[PDB]
């Protein structure tokens, strides 16, 4: 099972954003993919959804599209993830520096989710004076931000990642009840899982995952501390040459005070 080591070494943030996040506007299962999680994150943050003071988003990767809705209702946002690659690409888009990737696409979806396209910019600029800080994480640690300590938070948020850092259902059950560490009494948990997934490619190369039932996720996140609060499932798959997952999940869970 491909480990920290193997991220740190080879996972290359310009592969993966080639991968799954091309925005070459044809029709493909990828972007597929994205549109049903902004659907999933427009309902859980949007009107009428949750909202608090602060969220972290965990196992961000280079990808800033999963709290696009989010910065609506929470205003201070954490990203973090495990590889330092990855956090210089998120610090790239954050400082609008010339590397940084366009996701303009992703925003002006998740506007039009909202009744106006138009004011992608405005979003876009939301988001980035959101985010404050951004900083390694890793699942497998009691407290995934050590040596970083934040406050108890409102929510964690964190999607398509567990399933890669986690090399077992008990690792992926263990990473559960550390992410429930990280919130509030009351707090929640936002996820989304690809489902029976054993590897997925990022560009020509091929990283694990575990290959999780929702049946199992279900009864890992009963087993953390938490209820489920909202659960959204689809069929919807990936090309399977790049990850042939069984469909996908996106669960809001509450921590159970
Ligand atoms: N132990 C660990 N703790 C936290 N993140 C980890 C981890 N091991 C691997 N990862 C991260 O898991 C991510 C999987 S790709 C998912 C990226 C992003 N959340 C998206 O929605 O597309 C990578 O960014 C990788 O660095």
């Amino acid at each position: 099972f491909t480990g920290g080591d193997e991220y740190q070494k080879h996972f290359l943030p310009r592969d993966y954003l080639a991968t799954y996040y091309s925005f070459d506007g044809s029709p493909s299962p990828e972007a597929e993919m994205l549109k049903f999680n902004l659907e999933c994150l427009h309902k859980t943050f949007g009107p009428g959804g949750l909202q608090g003071d602060t969220l972290i988003d965990i196992g961000s990767g280079p990808t800033i599209y999963q709290v696009l809705a989010a910065c609506d209702s929470f205003q201070d946002i954490t990203l973090s993830d495990f590889t330092d690659r990855n956090r210089e690409e998120l610090e790239k888009w954050l400082k609008k520096e010339p590397g940084a990737y366009d996701w303009t696409p992703a925003v002006k979806f998740a506007c039009e989710l909202e009744g106006n396209s138009g004011r992608w910019e405005e979003k876009e600029e939301k988001l980035r004076a959101a985010v404050k800080r951004v900083l390694k994480c890793d699942v497998h640690l009691g407290n995934p931000l050590a040596p970083a300590v934040l406050p108890l938070a409102d929510c964690v948020l964190t999607l398509l990642a567990m399933e890669c850092a986690c090399c077992s259902l008990d690792a992926y059950r263990a990473a559960l009840c550390n992410l429930a560490s990280l919130l509030k009494p009351g707090g929640h948990l936002v996820t989304t899982v690809t489902l029976r997934l054993p590897s997925y490619m990022v560009g020509k190369r091929e990283f694990s995952c575990v290959a999780l039932e929702k049946g199992e996720v279900e009864q890992a996140v009963l087993d953390a501390g938490f209820d489920i609060e909202q659960l959204l499932h689809s069929p919807q798959s990936y090309s399977v040459t790049n990850a042939a997952n069984n469909g996908v999940c996106c669960i809001v869970a509450r921590k159970k005070p």
